[PDB]
């Protein structure tokens, strides 16, 4: 999810992507680099090393980090010792940023002396060469010498990979082996309170920069936040350490001690070698959390006026607070929902000022929160106001957007606010907006956009939406190998450029269903794709070859598909049973091919795949998840998905066993659901205890599997659960718009509803949701990808997924997003009898 930032290349509506070598190496060394690892390996001579011994770590500050590798590595070659170091300055940053993992932070060079003797031998003569230098980050994993950047401790050298996941331990603190404890006592002997007035209960968070600690002042009982900043550790894009940031938080907290909204400074001192900022411990939630917990996501016809109250209250306080801050010449330089807190009585507080900057300064900040920023703002104070301006609309409609799409989605958003709230609240928002507009004009020449709401209208005609999204896709063909722009996964994942989920086949399949762009599709299939087939190892329905084979077969490439089918069993991944990428998805494809060709060899293969699924299930009951957005419940990556396979297999088999299995797999997924007490809506429960509606990981997925179970068998099982899931149609707003993870999921609800009067309401509800996202551009429609930061045309997040869902509604086909052979006939062919 944080990966998205890497794909916000300037001046594009699409997701597009934006060394420590030594001097004169002796031939006695083998050098291994890394397009994978952070480590640049140095193997010495020919002989390998002990599995575990005492190792030396060398840390280094930034100012001159090159002068510490130019020296230490050469004594690692004078004595001919084995070592490894970070690849590049870039890799240095990842290990030594605020963000970095403390466990192995600081570690720049790792030296491997064999054991005991050469270790102490080395550790001394290193410190003679690197003694006249700036100190680097202390490694909280190791022990230190004097004022030395030389560290040490015991651990494995070349970590084996075992059953429980060895790596032979590196922990946030210091440790001792129960084995070689004796030699530990040796070096012990060669090696040469202000916060005592606080009782530290617990720590909220730690980081590479330091901890944040809940403490009660010794005899006073006042709860305080204690913010640690250890020097030179936790670097910024700006190359500023934890300290420099802390002594900017300090300056600001005083300078606005008079503002009662701002957190109040208690004290600020030094200790061991660290620096501590003590502040007043505030109770409530950030606006992100407040929105998550308090926003009326479910549409009840008992009004939404309560929320209008609280928003108006919160925003006005915030308007005051920002004015106060700007009086004192300080801009809180990251104005966005994370940094605004709000107590149980809804008192607006600002808590972190590490990003504070003098208003009137035109310096690029270290950190920009996409969604609450614009490249138009060139001055610190104006950045605050723009933040607030966007935050204003956000509390009304909590749906992120980037500057690249804001030109479109402001229409959709503002129109939504009116249609759903009073005109009074619409006009409140739009006034407070323009109230911000020229608080900006104070700091900089800013000539704002003139918005007329009647220039964009929301669309509820399925044929119109499908037609216009198609015309969009046709107008948006890349002339390259991807065919369409899509999610970042086109670049991040194997086969992502070609597969059904994020690649060209998704669009080509969709365009084919709408009889559009035949020549463009034929060109892409012939010039690209067929040549890329041999390079896609994965067989997955969405992620790999099988979804592509569906496209290919429909388009007339029997010979290719039939040869692929011959190869399909022989080498088949068997650890994975999901619809996304495992045996269920493949099996579903294989059954569809059976139905189309009536070749009984495909039925046999389908039964072989089932046996593999049975085996996998027996082996262990833990599902394996490869995508970072994958969740082991529901239709895409869990057991509901596998039930799709059993149901389909049942249809071509008439064998009750498969039907009973289909049922059991749904039952199992239903155990991880939770019915809400107020609103009677059923959702799935994540492992992170998140509640999910979406097609990917959510209850809409489970409903689809119930529907298909019922479709093949002529039953009406799980009606109670079903009815509780269709109630999700009352959802207003979602984080994102896409079929898998966003609004598009909800389009699948109406396609499951038999009677029309009930359907038409549900359809209208879900089209209200779609219309937050559906972008009018030129004469046609396009669609925002994940987080509405850029447009996407793929199935996973973009317009192709929407089109398929919408055609699903028309056809009463909740399975229409699956890339199956034929598929216009699939329901008819799998129906009961």
């Amino acid at each position: 999810n944080m990966l998205y930032h890497r794909y916000l290349k300037p001046n594009s509506e699409y997701y597009k992507k934006i060394i420590y070598e030594l001097n004169d190496i002796p031939d006695t060394y083998a050098v291994f680099l890394d397009n994978e690892s952070v480590w640049k390996h140095y193997h010495v001579k020919g002989s390998t090393l002990p599995e575990q011994g005492w190792k030396i770590h060398v840390t280094s500050s930034l100012e001159d980090s090159k002068d510490v590798l130019d020296k230490v590595a050469r004594l690692c070659i004078d004595k001919k010792i084995e070592f490894k170091h970070l690849k590049d300055k870039d890799s240095f940053m990842k290990m030594n940023s605020k963000n970095a993992n403390r466990a192995s932070s600081g570690k720049f060079i790792t030296i491997y002396p064999t054991n005991n003797e050469v270790f102490v031998e080395l550790l001394e003569m290193i410190s003679l060469a690197i003694q006249d230098f700036k100190k680097g980050p202390y490694i909280l994993n190791d022990k230190r010498w004097k004022n030395s950047n030389v560290f040490y401790r015991y651990g494995g050298f070349k970590g084996i990979f075992n059953e429980h996941g060895e790596h032979c331990q590196r922990n946030p603190f210091y440790q001792v082996p129960d084995f070689v404890k004796d030699f530990d006592d040796y070096l012990n002997t060669i090696n040469n309170s202000r916060l005592g007035k606080y009782k530290i209960e617990t720590a909220l968070s730690f980081s590479n920069a330091g901890g944040v600690y809940l403490a009660t002042r010794k005899k006073d009982n006042l709860k305080v936040i204690i913010k640690e900043a250890r020097p030179s550790a936790g670097l910024d894009g700006a190359a500023q350490d934890a300290l420099a940031r802390q002594k900017i938080e300090y300056d600001a907290l005083k300078k606005l001690k008079d503002v009662s909204g701002v957190v109040n400074l208690i004290e600020y001192f030094q200790e061991w070698e660290h620096y501590f900022l003590v502040e007043e411990f505030i109770e409530g939630r950030d606006l992100r959390q407040w929105i998550a917990q308090e926003f009326p996501f479910f549409e009840d016809n008992n009004g939404m006026s309560n929320h209008i109250k609280d928003v108006k209250m919160i925003l006005l306080q915030l308007l005051d607070l920002i004015d106060s801050m700007h009086n004192q010449g300080v801009a809180m330089g990251d104005l966005q929902p994370a940094n605004i807190m709000v107590t149980e009585d809804l008192t607006v507080r600002i808590i972190d000022f590490e990003t504070a900057m003098p208003v009137n300064s035109d310096d690029r900040p270290a950190m920009l929160t996409t969604g609450f920023v614009s490249h138009e703002m060139k001055v610190s104070g104006a950045r605050d106001w723009f933040g607030f301006k966007r935050l204003v609309r956000y509390l009304a409609l909590p749906v992120l957007t980037s500057e690249d799409l804001e030109g479109y989605l402001q229409y959709n958003h503002l129109n939504w606010i009116k249609e759903n709230y009073g005109y009074e609240f619409y006009s409140f928002i739009v006034d407070l907006q323009e109230k911000c507009d020229k608080r900006i004009k104070d700091y900089q020449t800013f000539i704002p956009k003139e918005i007329n709401l009647n220039d964009q209208t929301s669309d509820f005609n399925l044929t119109s939406i499908i037609n216009k999204l198609i015309i969009g896709v046709e107008s948006s063909l890349t002339n390259d190998e991807r065919f369409i722009n899509g999610d970042i996964r086109q670049f991040e994942m194997n086969g992502g450029k070609f597969n059904f989920l994020t690649g060209g086949s998704g669009a080509a399949f969709t365009l084919t269903k709408n009889k559009s762009s035949i020549a463009e599709v034929d060109k892409w299939i012939q010039s690209v794709l067929l040549d890329n087939l041999p390079l896609i190892e994965e067989d997955g329905l969405f992620t790999g070859k099988t979804g592509i084979l569906a496209l290919l077969y429909d388009k007339g490439y029997k010979e290719v598909v039939l040869n692929e089918l011959k190869i399909l069993k022989d080498n088949i991944n068997q650890t994975d049973i999901s619809i996304r990428s495992g045996l269920s998805g493949i099996g579903l494809f294989v059954i569809s091919l059976y139905l189309e060709t009536e070749n009984k060899e495909y039925l046999k293969l389908a039964k072989d795949l089932e046996r593999m699924i049975k085996l996998n299930r027996a082996k262990d009951k833990q599902l394996k998840v490869k995508d970072w957005m994958a969740v082991d419940i529901g239709v895409i990556d869990g057991l509901s998905g596998v039930s799709l396979f059993y149901s389909a297999l049942y249809s071509v088999t008439q064998n009750q066993k498969y039907l009973e299995e289909a049922e059991v797999l749904i039952k199992e997924d239903l155990e991880s659901t939770k019915k809400d007490d107020v609103t009677g809506v059923l959702q799935t429960v994540d492992n992170k205890n998140r509640l999910l509606p979406y097609l990917s990981g959510g209850s809409i997925g489970v409903a689809i599997s119930i529907w298909f179970l019922n479709h093949v068998s002529g039953q009406d099982l799980y009606r109670e659960e079903m009815n509780s899931i269709l109630k999700l149609s009352k959802t207003r707003c979602t984080i994102s718009g896409g079929l898998f993870d966003g609004a598009g999921s909800f389009l699948l609800i109406p396609s499951m509803v038999k009677n029309d009067k009930n359907r038409e309401v549900i359809l209208n509800e879900v089209l209200n949701l779609l219309n937050i996202f559906l972008i009018e551009k030129n004469s046609y429609y396009v669609y925002p990808g994940q987080f509405s930061y850029r447009l996407a045309d793929d199935v996973y997040t973009g317009s192709s997924g929407i089109i398929l869902a919408l055609m699903g509604v028309i056809k009463g086909n909740p399975l229409y997003w699956l890339p199956l052979v034929n598929s216009d006939e699939f329901l008819a062919r799998t129906k009961v009898k």
